[PDB]
């Protein structure tokens, strides 16, 4: 069980009871517990503890919860130098399409992000 911590603005990410995702600088948030599972190496589902909700990037490149898992929840996690994480959508790696957030926290679209982003760097944090 983890949080993803965004240090483009600092939030963790978010899935909402209606489906969106963002993110909340909020440690409190019931819906930012996540738990990661691992089909192959590498590569891993996304899913809220809180709503059961995982973690999915659509055909346009958006984030959303799904209520499934499907191919579009499945997403390559990969390290980068020091410590923190991309998650590239397995669906459309070629693509180069990552979860990200802009500095706000509100979601950014997979075809708007690309290697070197703030955006696109997690830092996971096991829960206690």
């Amino acid at each position: 069980p983890k949080l993803l911590y965004c240090s483009n603005g600092g939030h963790f990410l978010r899935i909402l009871p209606d489906g969106t995702v963002d993110g909340t600088r909020d440690r409190s948030d019931q819906h930012i517990q996540l738990q990661l599972s691992a089909e192959s190496v590498g590569e891993v589902y996304i899913k809220s503890t809180e709503t059961g909700q995982y973690l999915a990037m659509d055909t346009d490149g958006l984030l959303y919860g799904s209520q499934t898992p499907n191919e579009e929840c499945l997403f390559l996690e990969r390290l980068e130098e020091n410590h923190y994480n991309t998650y590239i959508s397995k669906k459309h790696a070629e693509k180069n399409w990552f979860v990200g957030l802009k500095k706000n926290g509100s979601c950014k679209r997979g075809p708007r992000t690309h290697y070197g982003q703030k955006a696109i760097l997690f830092l996971p944090l096991p829960v206690s």
